[PDB]
């Protein structure tokens, strides 16, 4: 019985995701106890639907470049609510979600038996926004298969690896991060053995 939800807002986020906000309907006759809110692929189709207790939500793992019909209807006591009016909806195009081109391949420079100093410059693109971080892994390419993380953020171009082994051939590389995710990596850097203890 109960009116369409009001004031409906919707944005693409991303390629994957898009988030719809809305209002409560207009003169309810029964507390509203939840929403139900329909999308379907862009002449109607069988539509998927989500069921949620607030008045905003955000709907994940979408195609990109691909436009949606979203409708929303109110259940309350009495039943659910009529349906709103359907609104389009278009995630972002794969070419606008871009994470950040990889950065230049390292510089290295040896240290000590357990230190090396490293540096890099970033790529040719930035992607589709500025690039808020870079990341460091290394190998050890006598014995390991995989490359290691180093679990900080860089803001600098340039850094100081500890803790290495010594005696040790090694090979570095960056990635560089923005808001859509990390860039491929860097060229590895090439070979470079800590001094011996
Ligand atoms: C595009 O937009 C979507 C929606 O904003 C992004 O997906 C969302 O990513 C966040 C952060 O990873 C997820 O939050 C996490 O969820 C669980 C706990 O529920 C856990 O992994 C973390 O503790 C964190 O809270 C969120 O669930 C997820 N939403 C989805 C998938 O619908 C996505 O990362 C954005 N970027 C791209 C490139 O798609």
């Amino acid at each position: 019985k109960v009116g369409p939800p009001l004031d409906i807002k919707l944005g693409a986020l991303n390629c994957t995701a898009f988030s719809i906000q809305w209002k409560m309907p207009r003169h309810p006759g029964s507390p509203i106890l939840g929403y139900t809110v329909f999308y379907s692929e862009v002449l109607h189709s069988v539509p998927l639907s989500r069921d949620i207790p607030t008045t905003e939500e955000v709907i994940g793992d979408l195609k990109p470049g691909t436009e949606y019909r979203v409708s929303i209807a109110a259940y309350s006591q009495a039943g659910k609510g009529r349906l709103s009016s359907p609104r389009h909806v278009t995630t972002l195009s794969q070419d606008s979600c871009l994470p950040p081109a990889a950065p230049q391949q390292p510089h290295v420079i040896v240290v000590s038996d357990s230190e090396v100093a490293l540096s890099w410059k970033p790529g040719a693109s930035e992607g589709s926004a500025p690039i808020q971080y870079y990341s460091v892994e290394f190998i050890r390419p006598d014995f390991d298969k995989k490359w290691t993380s180093i679990h900080e953020r860089i803001q600098m171009d340039s850094m100081v690896i500890k803790g290495l082994d010594p005696d040790t051939n090694y090979q570095f590389a960056v990635r560089a991060m923005n808001s859509h995710g990390p860039s491929p990596r860097s060229w590895p850097s090439d070979i470079i053995r800590t001094l011996a203890a």
